[PDB]
């Protein structure tokens, strides 16, 4: 019938690995530092309670429900919940979003492997022996030469040969896990990766906590991040950033939680399991991810400079600043290795999660073998990634449409289909069925009224005071990426159409 997670621990760690990734260690620090630190945290915590938790339960429920009938992806699941052809089309986003995100996420993940390798072997810049630019410049040049940032006017990137080869290796590693399946692949790997990730992260926090310079200490960083600023609570931008981060960090709206949950046995609890996966992610994000790069940057440069660093380049903090700071300490190159190794495992456990939806669709709906499903998915991602590797800003365009606005739109869509169309009481029943614990009574009202209203308002503000600038103030090359990803949606819709026909073909054979 269908693969199933072998153990409860395996399920929890696989789901935790799905969630805990580059978003916790790279994205969170930038969003927080960029939005006033503590001022960002209030909306963040509220978004977690009003959006993160409820949507997590909903996605687990939708996945388990679909899995019981042999379906793990939204084109089919949405249809099961709402037998309307439009359900299948909306469901395509559950394949498109994770695919598009994988197309750039796996490449960023590959940079962490490449950096881990170079730092391990000591092929790193030799900063000069205390002028900040003289210290940071060598590391900025290191990153820029790796990914091939434009030195001229052309919006073209020229990745180093090493970077390209490392992306290939990274794709191979993802495949090596996925090709073994759910219990012998993803689950087995999670039991090894998560413990390693936790240990590495705790160690790094401890080392960072020992940092002190004439400019400050790690403590100043924590105070910056954990001191409330009730005067920003009225800024939509902060709310948009906070909600966006919650979706991204919890893997919500990517169809990934849903697919993983489709392997949970029909009787199995999802209330406690889902809540645990969610809380584990938040601890890894605010306690671990929040305690590494920000405190380190603030300790060495002070708050004002740390904040300016993050705003200047989203990848500055994790790929340039932290390694530069580490280089000023004994054994700093090895500490850099540990940081990038941590990022790699965090990324790896998440990228396999966003490639599994396409794999599940090809297996469940087009009946391909796991081997063929995994290889074709890898081929599509590998090929498509060339756009992200060679066209400047393609990555940002994909991250916006699929990884930012896309997931919020899809989150609202799945909630409406499950809690409104399918039926609020049928949905509530499905969520709580088999639960080790019941979902708190108040959450019924949050899921049915609060969450959808919250997201609806957010999306309207996004499309009215932000999306116009992205459509009018960007370089013309953004249309190359938009064109390509719209094509991917077209192709995936064609596959759903073919799945429909095979099912009809197959039914007229069941007759
Ligand atoms: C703004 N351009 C340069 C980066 C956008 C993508 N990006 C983002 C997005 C917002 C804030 C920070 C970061 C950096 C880390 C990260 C990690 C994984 C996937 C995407 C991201
Ligand atoms: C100690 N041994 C069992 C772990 C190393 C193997 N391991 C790993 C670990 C890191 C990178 C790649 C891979 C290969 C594929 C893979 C698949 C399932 C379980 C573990 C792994
Ligand atoms: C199958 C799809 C192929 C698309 C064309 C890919 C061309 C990649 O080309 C390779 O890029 C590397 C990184 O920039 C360079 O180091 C190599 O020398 C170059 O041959
Ligand atoms: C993980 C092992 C990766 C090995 C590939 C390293 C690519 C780094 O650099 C490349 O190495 C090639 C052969 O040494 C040279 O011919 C290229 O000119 C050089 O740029
Ligand atoms: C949209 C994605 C298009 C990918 C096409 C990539 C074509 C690669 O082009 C190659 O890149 C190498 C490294 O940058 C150069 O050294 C080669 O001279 C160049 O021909
Ligand atoms: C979005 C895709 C960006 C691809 C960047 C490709 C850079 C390739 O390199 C270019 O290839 C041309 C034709 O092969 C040559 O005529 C140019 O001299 C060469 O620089
Ligand atoms: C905005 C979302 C807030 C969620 C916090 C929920 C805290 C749980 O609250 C508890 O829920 C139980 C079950 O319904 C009740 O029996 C308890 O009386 C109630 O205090
Ligand atoms: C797209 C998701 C799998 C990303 C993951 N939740 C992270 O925080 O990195
Ligand atoms: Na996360
Ligand atoms: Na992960």
């Amino acid at each position: 019938k269908r693969e199933h997670w072998a153990t409860r621990l395996g399920l929890i760690l696989a789901m935790a690995g799905n969630a805990v990734g580059l978003g916790n260690f790279l994205r969170f620090p930038v969003q927080a530092a960029e939005n006033g630190g503590g001022a960002f945290m209030i909306p963040y915590i509220i978004a977690f309670l009003l959006v993160g938790i409820p949507l997590m339960w909903i996605e687990w429920a939708m996945g388990r429900y679909g899995g019981a009938q042999g379906h793990g992806t939204t084109p089919a699941i949405f249809y099961l919940l709402w037998r309307n052809r439009f359900a299948k089309i909306l469901g395509v986003f559950g394949l498109w979003i994770p695919l598009v995100v994988a197309i750039y996420y796996v490449y960023i993940e590959s940079w962490t492997l490449g950096f881990a390798i170079k730092f391990l072997v000591g092929l790193v810049p030799e900063p000069p022996p205390t002028d900040p630019d003289s210290i940071l410049r060598p590391f900025k040049e290191f990153l820029y030469s790796y990914i091939g940032v434009p030195k001229g006017d052309e919006p073209i990137l020229k990745p180093s040969l090493f970077a390209y080869i490392v992306f290939l290796i990274t794709m191979f590693i993802n495949v090596s896990i996925l090709i073994r399946g759910i219990s012998k692949g993803i689950e087995r790997f999670a039991k090894i990766a998560m413990p390693t990730l936790f240990i590495l992260a705790v160690f790094l926090v401890i080392r960072v906590f020992l940092l002190e310079t004439p400019n400050g200490t790690a403590a100043d960083g924590l105070n910056f991040l954990w001191t409330p600023d009730f005067e920003k609570l009225k800024d939509p931008g902060v709310w948009i950033a906070a909600v966006g981060q919650i979706f991204f960090t919890l893997s919500l709206g990517f169809g990934a939680i849903i697919t993983y949950a489709s392997y949970v046995r029909k009787d199995q609890d999802i209330v406690l399991s889902g809540l645990t996966a969610a809380t584990l992610n938040e601890k890894a994000e605010v306690i671990l991810g929040g305690s590494i790069s920000i405190p380190a940057a603030v300790a060495f440069f002070g708050v004002a400079n740390a904040v300016a660093i993050a705003k200047a380049g989203a990848f500055n903090l994790g790929f340039i600043t932290l390694p530069a700071i580490f280089s000023q300490t004994a054994g700093g190159t090895f500490l850099g290795f540990l940081w990038f190794f941590l990022l790699f495992f965090a990324g790896l456990t998440s990228s396999i999660a966003i490639m599994q939806p396409m794999i599940a669709f090809l297996e469940d709906e087009l009946k391909l073998s796991r081997k063929h499903a995994v290889l074709w998915t890898a081929a599509i991602v590998f090929f498509s990634a060339h756009l992200v590797m060679f066209l400047n800003k393609s990555l940002d365009e994909m991250d916006f449409w699929a990884g930012t606005i896309g997931v919020v739109f899809f989150g609202l869509t799945e909630l409406i289909i499950f809690f409104w169309i399918f039926g609020a009481d049928k949905a509530w029943e499905e969520i709580n069925r088999g639960g080790i614990i019941k979902v708190p009574r108040i959450y019924y009202y949050v899921m049915r009224y609060i969450t959808p209203a919250f997201l609806a308002v957010l999306l309207v503000v996004w499309a009215r005071e932000y999306i116009p600038k992205i459509m009018e103030e960007t370089h013309w090359t953004v249309w190359i990426t938009r064109f390509y990803i719209i094509g991917l949606f077209l192709f995936l819709t064609f596959l759903v159409f073919l799945a429909e026909r095979r099912r009809n073909h197959e039914s007229a054979g069941t007759l």
